[PDB]
């Protein structure tokens, strides 16, 4: 990184011409000169060069892969001002919401649809089912009914959760990261339909993300299945095109998952202060935006008062209608794992280097946490830090420290309030000195924490030092062997 200039990532799919023209403006009534790159495995680079202390000033991608590198302490704290706040729906705010915290710039909803070539199809197909059969008349005349990205899980997701395939199960505000639903019967229906489209040669195992836009561009595939930013280059070609609701799957919705395009601060920038005002000030604005999507379509942008200017496109009337049918992508740190252990589902089964049954139960073991001991004590980190956040706010704003006592103290600062501790026992407030403490269990068998070796050494990790103690003045830190003989756990929130 340099001091005095922001440098740019954002996936090359995206409209980054369009970026760079945002970037000019910028550098005209500032000085600042900004630079807009797009590297290759970029979702990945950015964790490795972040955690250097070096990469970009700011970094776009869905909402996604934000919640590891808020986790990795990639990501500066975003501060948006009220009314700014107020100028971007509520809920691609949700989306860049973890553990209490703002850790992105939403910027515009994005969901795959069906794009289809009116001139070899002017009525596409309303079922997966019925593609075979389009399949073998346009074979007829050398061309074929659809191609898409195989290499990629996300444009196969769609189908594999129409029956009953799920990422992680959502309950009580919280993911489960132990309840992964990529092996069960909903899952194995969806991928044996993909896998026969491809033994029965309707689709190619090799086909990527090049070879499926060429092929539809080209005008030799009636169908594809890509998000509003391909529209860009299919308008430049002769192609006659429609977006469309995805095809059902035994009478049921295809169920793309719902991204948000985002964008975030590196941590370690010298800039957070230029890289806030280009975002909010210059982006985030319906020049800076209509900048972007007049390059590659953003789909439904963030930004209300752009967004309704918009809403009238058909294009995007369909990307949410099958948003809609969709669910939003959780943003947690085990997304990363989910989607490797999708990747090879779909590659091996498509390829044959696995069957179904192999591909997703292998996917269902490399996706979910090893045990559900593992799962409790991410949940319960999950919960400690949405409280300290919560708690922060109220230090800051009353100027004293929550009274000892119920967690309810915090209730406006949070939305869903947690009730009981995954790893046993309830939750209390507990001031001491100058330190407000989160109390887990009461020592009671009733109502009381167990933790193994295993449990204690990833609470330890993943909390830090000196943040863990078993009795309530916090003279004695957890430690590997404890026998924990009390059952309660004191977590320090703040500290003075
Ligand atoms: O295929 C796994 C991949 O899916 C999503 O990536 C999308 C991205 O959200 C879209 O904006 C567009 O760029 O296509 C990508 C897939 O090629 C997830 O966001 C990503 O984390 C995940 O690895």
């Amino acid at each position: 990184i340099e001091e005095g200039k922001l440098v740019i990532w954002i996936n090359g799919d995206k409209g980054y011409n369009g970026l760079a023209e945002v970037g000019k403006k910028f550098e005209k009534d500032t000085g600042i000169k900004v630079t807009v790159e797009h590297p290759d495995k970029l979702e990945e680079k950015f964790p490795q060069v972040a955690a250097t202390g070096d990469g970009p000033d700011i970094i776009f991608w869905a909402h996604d892969r934000f919640g590891g590198y808020a986790q990795s302490g990639l990501l500066a704290e975003i501060t948006p001002d009220k009314a700014f706040q107020d100028k971007l729906y509520p809920f691609t705010w949700d989306a860049v919401r973890y553990n209490g915290k703002l850790i992105a710039y939403p910027i515009a909803v994005e969901a795959l649809s069906l794009i289809y070539n009116k001139d070899l199809l002017p009525n596409p197909p309303k079922t997966w089912e019925e593609i075979p059969a389009l399949d073998k008349e346009l074979k007829a005349k050398g061309k074929s009914a659809l191609m898409f990205n195989l290499q990629e899980p996300y444009f196969t997701w769609p189908l594999i959760a129409a029956d009953g395939g799920y990422a992680f199960k959502y309950e009580n505000g919280k993911y489960d990261i132990k309840d992964v639903g990529v092996d069960n019967a909903g899952a194995k229906a969806g991928l044996t339909f993909l896998v026969d489209l491809i033994k029965n040669k309707h689709m190619n195992a090799d086909t990527d993300y090049s070879i499926a836009e060429a092929a539809f561009n080209k005008g030799e595939t009636a169908m594809t299945i890509n998000g509003p930013w391909a529209w860009s280059n299919i308008d430049t070609s002769k192609v006659n095109y429609g977006v469309t609701v995805l095809p059902t799957f035994k009478g049921q919705p295809s169920k793309p998952f719902v991204g948000v395009l985002s964008a975030g601060i590196n941590a370690a920038s010298p800039n957070k202060e230029l890289a806030k005002e280009f975002l909010e000030n210059y982006l985030l604005t319906d020049e800076g935006l209509e900048a972007v999507n007049k390059d590659k379509p953003l789909g439904a942008v963030a930004l209300k008062s752009y967004e309704e200017e918009l809403a009238k496109d058909p294009r995007i009337a369909a990307t949410m209608e099958n948003a809609q049918k969709g669910e939003i992508m959780p943003n947690i740190p085990q997304m990363s794992a989910f989607w490797y252990a999708v990747r090879t589902a779909v590659i091996n089964a498509a390829s044959g280097r696995q069957t179904v049954d192999e591909a997703l139960k292998d996917a269902q073991t490399n996706a979910a946490a090893s045990n559900i001991n593992k799962a409790k004590v991410a949940s319960v980190e999950s919960d400690y830090s949405s409280v300290k956040s919560a708690a922060l706010s109220y230090y800051s704003d009353k100027n004293t420290m929550p009274p000892s006592g119920e967690l309810d103290a915090l209730e406006t600062y949070m939305d869903t309030l947690p009730d009981k501790a995954d790893i046993g026992g309830g939750y209390k407030l507990l001031l001491v000195n100058n330190k407000l403490a989160l109390k887990i269990g009461d020592g009671t068998a009733a109502d009381s924490v167990t933790l193994t070796k295993a449990q204690i050494e990833k609470l330890l990790s993943d909390i830090g030092p000196k943040k863990i103690y078993t009795e309530n003045t916090l003279k004695t830190e957890l430690q590997k062997n404890s026998t924990l003989k009390d059952g309660t756990l004191y977590i320090v929130l703040i500290d003075n």
